[PDB]
């Protein structure tokens, strides 16, 4: 059980980081940074993916306006719902972010939970 989340949390961070490196590659990453995301206040738990699993759609839109999109976040969607049984209110920060700062976050956060097993 330990091992399936393990893995889990790798294909949640390898995904985020094809999505970021394809962003880097690109005046049309100026264009793409003008969408903006709903980031959460602390993100430590496992618990906090729902804060990613609702900004799933606004980022298959950004997508769609740049990259199938539709394919890659129904793989992202089932993951992060595997991953997280427990109703959580998610709690979002002040300040919204760009993709960049927004994948980023979430990169992170994954790799936090990997390190603490
Ligand atoms: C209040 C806000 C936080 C709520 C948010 N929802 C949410 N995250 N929960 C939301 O709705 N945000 C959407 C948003 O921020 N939008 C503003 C930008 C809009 C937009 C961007 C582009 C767009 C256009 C063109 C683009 O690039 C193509 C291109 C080709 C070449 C060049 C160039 O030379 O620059 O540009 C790209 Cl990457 C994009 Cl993202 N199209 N539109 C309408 C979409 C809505």
């Amino acid at each position: 059980s330990t091992k399936k989340t393990q893995l889990q949390l790798e294909h949640l961070l390898l995904d985020l980081q094809m999505i970021l490196n394809g962003i880097n590659n690109y005046p049309k990453l100026t264009r793409m940074l003008t969408f903006k995301f709903y980031m959460p206040k602390k993100a430590t738990e496992l618990k906090h993916l729902q804060c990613l699993e609702e900004e799933l759609k606004p980022l298959e839109e950004v997508l769609n306006l740049a990259f199938r999109p539709r394919d890659l976040i129904s793989n992202i969607n089932v993951i992060v719902l595997e991953l997280k049984e427990t109703t959580f209110m998610c709690e979002y920060a002040d300040e919204t972010a760009t993709i960049v700062e927004f994948l980023n976050r979430w990169i992170t956060f994954c790799q936090s939970i990997i390190s603490t097993l």
